[PDB]
C-alpha cells in the first residue's frame, strides 16, 4: 500500500530536438542505422503528471514546516544528433522522474 | 533556498552484469564494435545514498501522519549485450533517481 509523494506520467517518446548534456540544442534523428537495418530512436520519459498531488505541494508533506512541489530530475541517453549538419553520437537529457523539492518556510 | 526530500548519487559507470527490461539477468559488452570504431558503454546512473536520509524516513514529512523511505527507479537504456557467441542490443535498467515512498495514513 505504499504511495509516490509526487505523481509521475512514464512514456515512450520520440523526439526532433532535444538538449545534450553539455547544454547544446541540437537535432535528434528520427532513425538510427546500425548492422544494415534501420531503427527508430525511442526514449523512455517520464514526466510530472502535475507539481501539486496535494493542494499544500507534494503528498505526505508537513505543510505547516515545508513548503514544496513537486518537479522533474533528468537523466543522459546516449542518441544519434545532428548540431547545424555535423552528425554525432551525443548523450540527450531527458526527464526521468518526478520528485518532491521542499523549501524550509518561515515565510511562505 | 531548497532541499531535496531524500538524497541521490550521479555517476557515469560501466555494466558487467544488467537486468533486462523483461526480468532477466544479462551480461553487458564490454566495447561496441560499430564501423571497426570501438566504445565502451557508458551509462548515467542515479541512486540513493540513504533509505532514510533522516531518522523518521524522507526529509520533511509528516511523519506523525506517514511511514517514509527513499528508492532507486528505473529507467530503459539500449545496451549491447552478449550470451556466449551470441550479442544483442536489448533495454537493460538503470536507477535514475532517489524518490520518497509513503505508506501509513490519510490517502486522499
Ligand atoms: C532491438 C534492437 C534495436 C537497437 C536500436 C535502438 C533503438 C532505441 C532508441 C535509442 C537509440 C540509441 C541507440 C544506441 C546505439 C549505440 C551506438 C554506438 C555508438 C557509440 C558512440 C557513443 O557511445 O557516444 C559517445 C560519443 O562517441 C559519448 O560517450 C562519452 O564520450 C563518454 C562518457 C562521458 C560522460 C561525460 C560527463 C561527465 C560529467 C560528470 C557527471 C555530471 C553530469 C550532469
Amino acid at each position: 500500500g505504499e504511495h509516490s509523494v509526487c505523481d509521475s506520467v512514464s512514456a515512450w517518446v520520440t523526439k526532433t530536438t532535444a538538449t545534450d548534456i553539455k547544454g547544446n540544442t541540437v537535432t535528434v534523428m528520427e532513425n538510427v542505422n546500425l548492422d544494415n537495418k534501420v531503427y527508430k530512436e525511442y526514449f523512455f520519459e517520464t514526466k510530472c503528471k502535475n507539481p501539486n498531488p496535494e493542494p499544500s505541494g507534494c503528498r505526505g508533506i508537513d505543510s505547516s514546516h515545508w513548503n514544496s512541489y513537486c518537479t522533474e530530475t533528468d537523466t543522459f541517453i546516449k542518441a544519434l544528433t545532428m548540431e547545424g549538419n555535423q552528425a554525432s553520437w551525443r548523450f540527450i537529457r531527458i526527464e526521468t522522474a518526478c520528485v518532491c523539492v521542499i523549501t524550509k518556510k518561515k515565510g511562505n
